[PDB]
């Protein structure tokens, strides 16, 4: 019923590991899901609408996990608090590299993708800034930069840096080193005078 | 003679302020340069080869300026040393926003662009790492992260962050705040324990 939808989504994610969206046809999506081309079009208006949904589930999965984290503070030092948080994005997006990769290229092309990306980045930065302000109220962090400006730049560091390594871009931090690399820069910029 | 070449380049840069490369024709480039379509094709094989050259001159201008900077150390504190360096990329790319913007989208499309980007990023990161290692040998910076890993992440922060503000992306640091924002994170991650 809507299992067909889930089949189209899985087919697309599987196919995107091996070629870009450009070299995948609706034909290829329908085939994989075991439906006709016109039945495909019942569920989605384009291959692009399939990417968008994929990215939507990845982004919301990241977001929900961060909500679960924020509701249950891990009992640990500040370094470990930040690491646990950044890890939500490392694991989540790192488990969906094809979708991550395709979503990011699609930003230049698709206004819906760009907006979806935009909404969640705003949210996570807002959250980052809230935690930093809390850390300054507490007395644990110095009032250096505007919290929102710092949060913005740290989050953009994480987008670029997580995605370069996920794609094996030259240059990039190796994936097995990227978590530590980011946490250092976060902790040191948030706590440093 | 090759003034026609310079005319094509200026026409393209002027046109790119107002629409993407997709909505600019070879016709539009030839017109602006005051040549025929076939004479255009004498000088460049595509609109894309025109972008590539544009980006090449922007990137080399950035690079040469950093070479001039490295050869003549500005006599100042460490914060100001880094700021002066990051400023080379702020000013250079910030004076060529249309080209910057178009080059970055073209990375997903054009393998020549991606490689050109790749080469210079490797160079600037290598330079960043060399300066940090020097700062650790001097005794001025602690041996925290692997210098090259740190350099990689800081440079990727700068790419993403400079270009988001240049494009007025939501979200982004405002352009009049981005220099200070970056220098803070650099100095604090390089000098911090
Ligand atoms: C895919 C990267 C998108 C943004 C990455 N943001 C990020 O790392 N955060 C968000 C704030 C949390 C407290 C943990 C750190
Ligand atoms: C367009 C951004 C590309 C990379 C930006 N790199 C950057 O800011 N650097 C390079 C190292 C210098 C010592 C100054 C700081």
């Amino acid at each position: 019923g809507d299992d067909r939808e889930l089949a189209i989504l899985a087919t697309a994610e599987n196919l995107l590991e091996d070629r870009p969206l450009a070299d995948i046809s609706v034909d290829d999506l329908a085939k994989g899901a075991g439906i006709s081309r016109p039945t495909f079009y019942f569920y989605f208006p384009s291959k692009e609408a399939v990417l968008l949904t994929l990215l939507d589930r990845v982004v919301n999965q990241a977001d929900m996990a961060l909500q679960t984290l924020a509701e249950n503070p891990a009992d640990t030092d500040r370094e470990n608090m930040w690491r646990t948080g950044i890890n939500v994005f490392f694991e989540t997006f790192g488990s969906h590299k094809a979708v991550t990769r395709a979503g990011q290229a699609a930003r230049a092309t698709s206004v819906e993708v760009a907006e979806l990306w935009s909404t969640f980045m705003q949210k996570w930065i807002a959250y980052t800034a809230a935690v930093i302000d809390a850390e300054r109220d507490r007395g644990a962090a110095p009032r250096t930069l505007p919290a929102h400006e710092l949060a913005t730049a740290l989050n953009l560091m994480n987008e670029r840096t997580l995605f370069a390594s996920f794609a094996g871009e030259q240059p990039s931090v190796p994936e097995a080193r990227v978590l530590d690399t980011l946490v250092h820069i976060w902790v040191t910029s948030i706590y440093g005078e």
